[PDB]
């Protein structure tokens, strides 16, 4: 039996401001960098250790991971981080206040931006200053890699095939792998990975700050899968 | 006309303690947190940014790299990790106090230890508990790679190979390299590209917290080098 275990980082600083994320690179807050620190801390305490991990380009996702990464005396560990683990793109809605959103545009609107599987938040265009293309860190993407928006749909086309062409491979390869992501790229892996349907991954909010383990058979088919921690505020929080 | 960053990191706690370190993993202290998020910050104001960085398996390099990329808002940035840029071992001596040493084998054996090009500290056995040989770290070295003690001449003799066989073809491929490391892996890596002399590198410390820069022409031979930052604090600290 092989374990996996993922992790969502905690809250940044524009959760707290209630604004749509996607790409943009906005800071762990304090609240968040302790979350990261006491996954850490737990994860030693059960007797997790690891050979490699994944992350995103983005600093909420990599200070998570660098936060576990030194509760568990590993700071000298491998580390590759992708875009393909970003979060969903939010297109136009990058920036803007959701609750705002909600009153100038309706709730059930909002509600199919950020939930319709296949809906596509407004896109930018590719003047606009927060077009991945004017980043340095997305030099070498295509223009049909450069998102303008993200559904869940379109998140799940690019995780999945980063899953299936590296990470699983290299758990193949009998390593032992972390992935410090985001709300809807770890979503996305979990909707695949537990054969979810739309209606089910709709519901489906994974708590931040939480280690998720699986369990993958001789075969790598998924056996298992759990939180750590206390129940009562993982299951609070996964609300 | 290609740069190179190098970067030595600051004051770690054993530093405090005056012990001989070596490949004891100690942390920084917080003046060598401060140490690393200035050298960050005059890169940033410098104009400085980078494609790739190497460091250590010794968090004391890493929390130095990792402050250093904050500072330039490059966290996303491809980070390798290799034991081949640890500070020189120091055998037996690792975790002794250098006065009490110096008091109780004599001056002239200790500066022996510390500085004779060639010279190597008192040996460990495989059996210590200080052997490189039981930390996960080093899982894929062989007996000959694990040290029982090294001088520079050792160090010199697994820095280089990793600059010719690892970084300098990165640099050769147009990418801006940061080198995050010790005193003695460093002080290796600018013998060879200073080509210095054993009688100048043993003058030679590299100050802490400081980028020293290298000009390389386009055949890759170094044309000048020159640290970044205030003159007489600089020129101090490299006493
Ligand atoms: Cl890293």
């Amino acid at each position: 039996v092989t374990k996996l275990v993922l992790v969502r980082h905690g809250e940044s600083q524009w959760n707290k401001e209630n604004r749509f994320t996607g790409w943009y690179d906005v800071d762990l807050s304090e609240k968040g960098v302790s979350e990261a620190k006491a996954a850490g801390k737990l994860l030693k305490e059960e007797g997790y250790s690891f050979d490699f991990a994944y992350t995103s380009v983005l600093k909420r996702a990599i200070h998570t991971l660098w936060n576990v990464l030194d509760e568990l005396d590993q700071a000298w560990l491998p580390v590759e981080k992708s875009w393909k683990l970003n979060e969903r793109h939010y297109g136009a809605l990058q920036g803007l206040n959701k609750a705002e959103t909600a009153e100038k545009y309706g709730d059930e609107q909002v509600k199919q931006w950020r939930r319709g599987f296949a809906v596509t938040p407004p896109e930018l265009t590719k003047d606009d200053e927060r077009y991945p293309g004017h980043d340095p860190r997305y030099a070498k993407l295509s223009e049909k890699e450069l998102p303008l928006t993200e559904s869940l749909a379109l998140t799940i086309d690019r995780v999945i095939p980063y899953w299936n062409e590296t990470i699983l491979p290299r758990m193949k390869s009998g390593e032992r792998v972390i992935i410090a992501a985001h709300g809807n790229s770890l979503r996305a892996l979990v909707k695949y990975l537990d054969n979810m349907s739309e209606e089910e991954i709709l519901e489906l909010n994974i708590p931040t700050g939480v280690p998720l383990v699986y369990e993958f058979d001789e075969n790598f088919k998924p056996l298992k899968r759990y939180y750590l921690g206390n129940a009562d505020e993982i299951a609070a929080k996964a609300a």
